[PDB]
């Protein structure tokens, strides 16, 4: 059968609709300032794919990269929180939760669903913002504290274009993003 479209589970299966243009909504804000002020190592986030499922639900993939490589042994837990979607929390790593879905907390991807409803214009909607909660050097990972050299060990990194100071420093750590409604690439 066809594999042009990514298939999704359906209330059954359905054809995903891939969005062609995934736009950083605020690439001229300074995001680094907000991590630097908290002594958090800089990270970046990109949205690398968006597929419309149905309704206003999209399956998105993110890619998160730290400035320096931090070995997995330092990590205790990693989760996406505050998600506007089917699941409000997406566990990525945690011994307590038997979850091992990444192998490098400084270079990882994650795929999850969001409800994207706030219009940019008549064709495009914003990603709803979320946070990524990192806990290093807790539990069993505390034993590696003597070689830790990357600053603050437990922190949340947030997305968005809607929170910045009067000098263009973001109060978020990562940009917000937008894409076409229903991933209809012919809108407009
Ligand atoms: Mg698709
Ligand atoms: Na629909
Ligand atoms: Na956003």
């Amino acid at each position: 059968g066809s594999s042009h479209h990514h298939h999704h589970h359906s209330s059954g299966s359905s054809e995903g609709t891939s969005c062609n243009s995934i736009v950083n909504g605020c690439p001229n804000l300074d995001f680094n300032w907000h991590m630097d002020q908290q002594n958090i190592m800089q990270y970046t986030l990109d949205v690398t794919s968006v597929s419309w499922v149905q309704d206003n639900t999209y399956q998105i993939t993110i890619h998160v990269k730290g400035k320096e490589n931090i070995d997995l042994k330092y990590l205790w837990s990693l989760k996406i929180i505050g998600v506007t979607g089917p699941k409000g929390t997406v566990q990525l790593y945690g011994y307590n939760e038997n979850t091992y879905l990444i192998d490098n907390p400084t270079d990882f991807t994650a795929t999850f669903e969001v409800y994207a409803t706030q219009d940019v214009n008549s064709c495009q909607v914003w990603m709803p913002n979320f946070q990524i909660q990192f806990e290093y050097l807790q539990g069993s990972a505390a034993q590696y504290a003597s070689s830790w050299q990357w600053g603050t060990t437990s922190f949340d990194l947030s997305t968005g274009c809607n929170n910045y100071d009067n000098q263009g420093h973001s109060q978020t750590d990562f940009p917000g993003f937008y894409w076409n409604i229903d991933c209809d690439n012919n809108c407009g």
